[PDB]
């Protein structure tokens, strides 16, 4: 394996890869890092670009997934992606598919022109429909998973599913000073505990010495570095190493 990876230079014909989405005031990132990393794999094993829905994730998948917009399970987030397939849908208000997110873009821990983000969100209800003007039907939009599975809390086994596969979703402890994260590689050293964060990891690198995990956050490009930010590796730092999810579209 490479000293360094990162899947935006690997895959220039996947796009996706290089985005950054905001989750609104919704704590839906179990859905957002998989219908991210999803995306990715989608167009890195069919070489199709989808924009998958985080709205059909996060308001379809019910009790299998955890709570909706009160928190979710990142492994049952890919089940669903393989037992019930996952319909397009791009950012709120872009039209973009057949289920664009329905929850406003806001700041996280940011000043900004958006409005701030407030913790109460409900979950949007789940519709099996697209929107106005689209096509295909819903169901004929759905796309498929045929495998999802949990990569071990093993450093060099989940940089070998990343080199092979593309981006995997993973979740970890955030304190409170992760949130004022603005570039470097991110170590926790003080704070109250904030709760578990789902998010995409995309590569890794070595910076000044500090072996890192490339992730890419849901809180928007103006949050962190352009939305991204970079996190020790290697000693399941803040338990970054021990929840990796992932799994292979249908051909
Ligand atoms: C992940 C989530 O969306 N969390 C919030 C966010 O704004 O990102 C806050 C609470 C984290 C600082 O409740 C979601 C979840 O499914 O967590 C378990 C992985």
């Amino acid at each position: 394996l490479p000293e360094s990876f990162d899947a935006r230079e690997q895959w220039p014909n996947c796009p996706t890869i290089k985005e950054i989405r905001d989750q609104g005031s919704c704590g839906s990132c179990w859905a957002f890092g998989a219908v991210e990393a999803i995306s990715d794999r989608i167009c890195i094993h069919s070489n199709v670009n989808v924009e998958v829905s985080a709205e059909d994730m996060l308001t379809c998948c019910g009790g299998e997934c955890g709570d909706g917009c009160n928190g979710g399970f990142p492994s049952g987030a890919w089940n669903f992606w393989t037992k019930k397939g996952l319909v397009s849908g791009g950012l709120y208000n872009s039209h973009v598919g057949c289920r664009p997110y329905s929850i406003p873009p806001c700041e996280h821990h940011v000043n900004g022109s958006r409005p701030p983000c407030t913790g109460e969100g409900d979950t949007p209800k789940c519709s099996k429909t697209c929107e106005p003007g689209y096509s295909p039907s819903y169901k004929e939009d759905k796309h498929f998973g045929c495998s999802s599975y949990s990569v071990a809390n093993n450093e060099k086994e989940i940089m070998a599913e990343i080199y092979k596969n593309g981006p995997v979703e993973g979740a970890f402890s955030v304190y409170s000073d992760f949130l004022l994260y603005k570039s470097g590689v991110y170590q926790h050293v003080s704070g109250e505990i904030m709760g578990g964060h789902a998010i995409r990891i995309l590569g890794w690198g070595v910076e000044n010495g500090t072996p890192y995990w490339l992730v890419g956050n849901s809180w928007n490009t103006d949050w962190g570095d352009n939305g991204f930010f970079k996190i020790l590796r290697g000693q399941d730092h803040c338990g970054i190493e021990s929840e990796i999810v992932a799994g292979m579209p249908c051909t």
